[PDB]
């Protein structure tokens, strides 16, 4: 996931409301880095929220990873840090969301003169209308993400049946 | 605030977060309420959730919730603490036996100076004087002045409001 | 040390490091020697080299060399300062006209508190009272108490040992 | 330069003497990430040292980049941070050096559950004896660097003539 240049710093969702963002989200499109991916965001007894990521492996098994998400600076609640089990902390930015349909999430780490980027369009449903996807690919283009490089997540009902 | 950079003392080897859960009482701390307790719990995510309580001078219970996460899992004794409306601070478990005492350390660099927090805690409202002496020994080894240590008031009657 | 987290004030737009080089005199600063000057020079690497001088109460000149680097080149006004035997500290040029004044800021988080340094500097040993007032205005906007500001002694005779 | 797992933390050169490390170094072998590469380390009026990297581009031109290197914690003088022009800071660790012949340098950045690594065997001469290279590849193996993945730098006198 490596491109030349430093991390861009795109705009994040204004007035981000973590409470409305909780619940289940489905991956629709992502940069290259399992299928049927969902994230579930929950109340945390501490600060931030707890994260449950699930995906189907090519062999039919469900991989799952638990994590925590915390906005370090509370004045920018849309810029989080994600802590996964046995992973180092990674940035997680909610660039744009309506809370009820779509979200666009971004994550970038500097590597000298290069950077590694993760980006993802997610939805409250296993699908998202083509018009919305287009809008969000527009946003991604504005800070240099190549639309060609985007993979479509397989969210087929039958293939993803093992996710209950 | 003392001159010099943060020391980097040794941390508890093979630190077991599961055994560290539950209630701890402050026995001694560096200057920075009384009757202080911390309660560490299971977190649905990674790390554990923290509930700190203390009695204010006016009799009210102040409480703050937080989260503690070991950023590098290969050093599970070096945590980051995230409190509500606070910036993240380091939290190192230097030494613990899980059932009696712990010694916790936290230090932040300020140029040529540093700010340090240190605390002896216990599973009971009191801790034997021998154990305290041992742990003050450990603190001395990396430059903490034993004179500067305050004793936490854990008197049963004074602390009755903590149920 | 004040309660609350570090503010993040605006920095000088289109900051030109080349024009900022040369000698600056401390006029006012928050509490943390007198006759203080900083001298900024070309660095063969990136950023610039720093030579701070001050007069100690006993008449001796203390001096410390350092390096200043903008980690993110897209924000050239937000530097890191590296002094000998010190940990790195932030250094923000909030406002400067390059030929008369500058206002510099530095803040480090300590949990629910923070430690702040702020300084009004000048190209001359003095600065007009009007300019000082303007810059104190800027400081007030992000919560610096104007009362707490110390005036640096830049008296020609007292500072004669600085050549 | 991306492998799974977190950054290893190998041992660094004990009692590292920055003064002896100054001068000219030639790249002999490196992980994938120009040829004829040299680094020149110099006195810095501030703290740390100044860096001048040079290499030959495939078209015959000399690319050069200036930088600064600083040990943030002076108690670990072998763990530096490198600041290049228009680059974000990267770690630079001197794992092993004799100051007069060879050095082995390492640099690794975490990317969640993965990491990106740079490693380099350098020499005071355009070549280094095969025995020494073997020793240093041994050290690299101990913390999981695949010896197969190592590229040999072209330091041919004639091809590198443009470097004066």
């Amino acid at each position: 996931f490596i491109k030349p240049g430093r991390c861009p710093k795109p705009a994040v969702q204004e007035d981000f409301d973590a409470a409305r963002y909780l619940g289940v989200w489905y991956d629709i499109q992502r940069l290259p880095n399992g299928e049927c991916a969902t994230a579930t965001y929950s109340l945390s007894p501490g600060v931030g929220f707890s994260v449950f990521n699930r995906e189907r492996l090519a062999n039919g098994t469900i991989k799952s990873v638990i994590g925590s998400a915390i906005a370090e600076d509370p004045c920018e609640p849309a810029k989080l840090q994600f802590f996964h089990e046995n992973a180092a902390p990674v940035p997680y930015w909610v660039l744009s969301t309506d809370y009820d349909n779509y979200a666009l999430v971004y994550s970038c780490i500097n590597l000298g003169a290069s950077h590694a980027a993760y980006a993802s369009i997610v939805s409250r449903q296993p699908t998202l209308p083509e018009e919305t996807i287009k809008k969000l690919q527009g946003t991604m283009s504005s800070f240099g993400v190549g639309v060609d490089t985007l993979l479509t997540t397989n969210q087929d009902a039958a293939y993803c049946s093992a996710m209950n």
